[PDB]
């Protein structure tokens, strides 16, 4: 199963968004910004994004 996408870092939300769904098509993905203070549990249709302030995606999104 595709559990991470380092090939996103630097991209946008809409292609982030466009190329998670094509190897996910269940996703259930959330937008934050970097920093972020989270403790969640893990679920397995859940991709979490880390944007910077364009909105640009600053670490490697991971399913969880």
């Amino acid at each position: 199963m595709k559990t991470e996408w380092p090939e996103l870092v630097g991209k946008s939300v809409e292609e982030a968004k466009k190329v998670i769904l094509q190897d996910k098509p269940e996703a259930q993905i959330i937008v934050l910004p970097v920093g972020t203070i989270v403790t969640m549990e893990y679920r397995i249709d859940r991709v979490r994004i880390f944007v910077d302030k364009l909105d640009n995606i600053a670490q490697v999104p991971r399913v969880g």
